[PDB]
């Protein structure tokens, strides 16, 4: 379920992954909440439900409607200091964000791929998600099957689109970004994740970033090993947009 | 409707299976029936503390337990009349695998399907977003969700370092000892785990001849993705010659 924690003026938003759910950014929101901010977790549509064909039958282009919606839902409440955050998928619609509303005061991406590529990684990652997911399903094995055997095919559609979405509504306006961006990255391989970063970091010369590289820890930044110094480093990030 | 254990019984060779972390005997079922076909008995085994409907119940078992259950799973079918048996392993069912051929020559051969029998990886990750999803439809009201997924990042990392020293000082240290035909197989697109890390097996086992094979096309769970009927076909042929 998402969640909404209300404490402060400063209000932050936080999107998670692809397949994930607000459980991705839950305990990064207490260490935020712990410093008194309202911190706000939406869930993309198709997500959290017990059918991954949920997810699939959604569209990148909704999800950025989601992004959309639930920042006007915050200033609906009466905040006017909010930032926004995204993980993974999150990162590329938090940034989406950033680019059209100036008013936004800030926010970032964690290890958020914020130019279209090789997503190959993402696709057997899902199906892999998916059938550990459908062990405790209601689904019949039949159903199951169903389900697990028919989902490289969407899905690799699906995050086709996530990489059209990107290139042409969110890469292209990344010179519109105004505000001090946070970027952190998780990976064990520098060639390949940290890259990820810095490709988004050096498209970032008009504003300043603040860069942090979790090279012990893997992707999933939030909840690894790197979650106690990523969420002193949003802490610390967030002092100085506030 | 948690997931079994399953035990095809037909023929005097018999095969036991083993599942990955977090996961069950579905994990595994697949290529059961494709053994089954051939008239192969297999036994699929479940893990102590897994396939319930709390996390805490993987977290709260230690890999002493899991390789006493892979001891209890083959004398399991000693006493059921069987003799001729080999044994094989996913993700982490792969290392007790391992430690049974190491420690008993009476067994005809198996194997690994892309385990990680060194370091070389998203594995904690994987784990705290399935057990995020099993807490999302479980029993438990939402402040005890939040009160368990608050405290999975920290045992996860506990749990898999335990798991890394007991590969380390009780199978990967006595590769030597293997003394039967050895089968390796890993895919080429693994996502979860360092897939040179299965070459690394390979190397380290000069004394037995390797029945090694790549899925180059695939994902980590190579016994249910798309890599499955050629894993069967390969462990088929693998399993004629022991």
């Amino acid at each position: 379920e998402p969640f909404f924690f209300e404490h402060g003026q400063h209000a932050v938003i936080l999107l998670h992954a692809y397949a994930g759910s607000a459980n991705d950014v839950r305990m990064l929101a207490r260490a935020l909440e712990r410093e008194d901010y309202t911190v706000y977790g939406p869930q993309f549509s198709g997500h959290a439900t017990d059918d991954p064909r949920d997810i699939l039958a959604q569209t990148p282009a909704q999800w950025w409607q989601d992004t959309q919606q639930a920042i006007s839902f915050m200033r609906q409440k009466g905040y006017t200091k909010i930032s926004i955050f995204g993980l993974s998928l999150g990162g590329i619609f938090a940034t989406a964000a950033l680019e059209r509303d100036p008013q936004l005061l800030g926010g970032g991406t964690f290890s958020s791929p914020l130019f279209a590529g090789n997503r190959s990684d993402v696709a057997e990652m899902f199906i892999t998600l998916s059938h550990h997911q459908l062990a405790h399903s209601q689904f019949s094995i039949a159903e199951r099957e169903q389900i697990l055997m028919t989902l490289p095919e969407l899905v690799q559609r699906q995050l086709q689109a996530v990489n059209t979405f990107t290139t042409t509504e969110v890469t292209s306006h990344l010179s519109a970004v105004t505000q001090p961006f946070f970027i952190g990255q998780g990976g064990q391989d520098e060639l390949i994740d940290a890259t990820v970063a810095r490709q988004l970091r050096d498209q970032l010369p008009q504003v300043p970033v603040d860069f942090h590289w979790y090279a012990d820890a893997g992707h999933v930044i939030t909840v690894n090993s790197a979650h106690h110094q990523l969420e002193q480093d949003v802490l610390t990030y967030l002092k100085t947009i506030y």
